Formats: C-alpha cells, structure tokens, sequence
C-alpha cells in the first residue's frame, strides 16, 4: 500500500511544471518559445543560465526526492525503485498537467540516479563534461552520459531492478534525443560556440 502511494506520489511530484511556473513570472510562456517543452533546457532558451540552473535543480529534486524515500523504506534491490524513479521521470515526461509536455528529462533523471548511487551520478556528470568540452555538442554529451550511467551501474553490482530502471529511463531520454541524434549524423546538430558561452 505504502510502495503504490510512493509510485503516485512519484509521478505527481515528477508532474510539476516549475519551468513554467517561473517563466510566467518572467513574462514568458515556455509553449511557444524553443521546443515548447517545460524544463530546464527551454528555461535556458527563454530566460538564460540563472534561471536555467534553478529549473535543473528543481527538477532534479523531483527524481531525487520519491527515489530516496525508496532507497531509504523499501531498498536498492526493491521494485518499489524501479517503479518510482520511472514514474518520476514519466511524470516530467508527461505530466497530470494535460497541455503541457516536459522536456527531455536529464536533470529529473539525474535526480533519480544521485538518490541510488551519488558516485555514478557524479561520474556520469563527469563524462558529461568530458564529451562536452571535447565536442561542444549538448546532445551527443547527454546521450553518452545517459549510456554510461547505465554502464557504471552494471560495472558497480547494482541488481536487476535497478539495472531494468537505469535501461528504461535511459531508452526514454535517447528517445527524446532522436531528431538530435538524426542531426549529429547529418552534420546539422548546433554546435556550442563563442556566442553561445559569451552573448547569452
Ligand atoms: C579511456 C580508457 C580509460 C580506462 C578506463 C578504465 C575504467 C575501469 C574502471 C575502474 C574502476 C576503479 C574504481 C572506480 C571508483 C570507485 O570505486 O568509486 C569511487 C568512489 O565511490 C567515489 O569517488
Ligand atoms: C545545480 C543543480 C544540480 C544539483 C545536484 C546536487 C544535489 C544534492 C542534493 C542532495 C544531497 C543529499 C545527499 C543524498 C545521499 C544519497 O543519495 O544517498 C543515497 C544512498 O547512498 C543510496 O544507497
Ligand atoms: C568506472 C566505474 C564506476 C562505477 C561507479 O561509479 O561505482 C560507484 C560505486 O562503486 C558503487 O556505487
Ligand atoms: C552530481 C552531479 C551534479 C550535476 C550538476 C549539473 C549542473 C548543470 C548546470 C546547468 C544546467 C542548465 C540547463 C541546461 C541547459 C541546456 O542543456 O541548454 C542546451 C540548449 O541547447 C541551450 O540552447
Ligand atoms: C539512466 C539515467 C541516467 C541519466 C543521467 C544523465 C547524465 C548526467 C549528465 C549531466 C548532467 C548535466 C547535463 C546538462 C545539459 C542538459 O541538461 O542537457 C539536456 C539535453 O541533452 C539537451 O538536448
Ligand atoms: C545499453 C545496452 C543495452 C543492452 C544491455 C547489455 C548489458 C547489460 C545487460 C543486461 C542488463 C539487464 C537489465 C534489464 C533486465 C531486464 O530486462 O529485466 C527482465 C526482468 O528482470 C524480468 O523479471
Ligand atoms: C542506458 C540506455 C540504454 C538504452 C537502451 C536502448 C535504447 C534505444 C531505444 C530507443 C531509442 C528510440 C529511437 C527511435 C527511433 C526513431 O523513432 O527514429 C526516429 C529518427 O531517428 C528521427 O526521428
Ligand atoms: C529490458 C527492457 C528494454 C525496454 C526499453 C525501451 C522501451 C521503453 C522506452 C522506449 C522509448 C520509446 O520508444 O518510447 C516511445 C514513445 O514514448 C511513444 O510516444
């Protein structure tokens, strides 16, 4: 009964839009600027790095938030995990809130990841960051990260219900990522440059 009201919990706490919520404070609704999603990416794109980086840890405390309660009532090796960290990040996705859609969920996955194992969350930010200062491209960083979370979750021992979590969550945000992923491979992805790290 506990581990039902957790999984719902997870997906309402993952449903709320607080992109949107500080947009509109600003003036600005995040349906019709940049991908019309609501996260941290299109706060980024409205609104700039300062409002961005609020949105990303806010979101990030929506997978992080019902995954430690998880951990910490039920285990590592439960499903009751595995079930709420994909409704936290389905719930950022795809939310109660009908007419709104989420953005591509890397900062409420992380969440979910750093309530599991903070070493793997901080190495695949660290891989992240690596690709990143390589290749300047956002997409191909996120996409590499995501895989390689996975990967540091098998190498480290960690069961199958949190290997079945990491794969689901992961096949999602490369998902969200597919028009990125037919860009890189066509020479069309937009690379980070001078003006994007000085003009805004
Ligand atoms: C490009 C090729 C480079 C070669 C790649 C080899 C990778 C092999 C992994 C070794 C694991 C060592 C131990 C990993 C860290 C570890 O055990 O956890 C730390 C703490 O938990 C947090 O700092
Ligand atoms: C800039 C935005 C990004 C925000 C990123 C940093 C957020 C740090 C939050 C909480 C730390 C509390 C420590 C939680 C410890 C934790 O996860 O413990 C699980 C067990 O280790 C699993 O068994
Ligand atoms: C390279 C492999 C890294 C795996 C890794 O980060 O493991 C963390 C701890 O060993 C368990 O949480
Ligand atoms: C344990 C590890 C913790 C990890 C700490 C990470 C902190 C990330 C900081 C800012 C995110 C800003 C929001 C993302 C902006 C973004 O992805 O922008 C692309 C667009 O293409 C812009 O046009
Ligand atoms: C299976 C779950 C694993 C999921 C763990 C993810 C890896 C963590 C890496 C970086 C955090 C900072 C990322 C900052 C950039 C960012 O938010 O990018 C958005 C999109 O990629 C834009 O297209
Ligand atoms: C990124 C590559 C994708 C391919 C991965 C290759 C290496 C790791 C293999 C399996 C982990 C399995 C974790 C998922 C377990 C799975 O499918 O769940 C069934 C249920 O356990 C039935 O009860
Ligand atoms: C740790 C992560 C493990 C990952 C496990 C498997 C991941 C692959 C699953 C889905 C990708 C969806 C791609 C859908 C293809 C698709 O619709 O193609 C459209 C074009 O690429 C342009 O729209
Ligand atoms: C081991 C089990 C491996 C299961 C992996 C992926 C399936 C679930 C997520 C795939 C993402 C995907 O294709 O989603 C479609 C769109 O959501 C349609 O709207």
């Amino acid at each position: 009964g506990s581990a039902l009201f957790l999984v719902i919990f997870a997906y309402l706490l993952g449903s709320i839009t607080f992109g949107e919520v500080i947009a509109k404070l600003k003036g600005v609704d995040l349906r019709n600027v940049g991908s019309g999603n609501v996260g941290a990416t299109n706060v980024t794109r409205a609104l700039g790095k300062k409002y961005g980086v609020l949105v990303f840890f806010l979101d990030f405390l929506k997978g992080f938030i019902p995954a430690l309660i998880a951990v910490k009532s039920f285990g590592i090796d439960s499903w009751v995990l595995t079930f709420t960290g994909l409704a936290s990040v389905l719930g950022h996705m795809y939310p109660v809130f009908f007419g709104f859609k989420g953005g591509k969920g890397v900062a409420t996955a992380l969440g979910v990841v750093f309530a599991v194992s903070p070493s793997v969350a901080l190495f695949s930010f660290l891989v992240w960051l690596g690709i990143f200062l390589w290749k300047r491209y956002v997409s191909l960083a996120s996409i590499t990260a995501t895989i390689s979370a996975f990967l540091f979750l098998f190498v480290a021992g960690y069961p199958v219900n949190v290997l079945f979590m990491a794969i689901v969550i992961g096949a999602l945000i490369i998902y969200r990522h597919r028009e990125n992923i037919n860009r890189l491979l066509t020479g069309r992805e937009h690379r980070f440059g001078t003006l994007e790290v000085l003009f805004q």
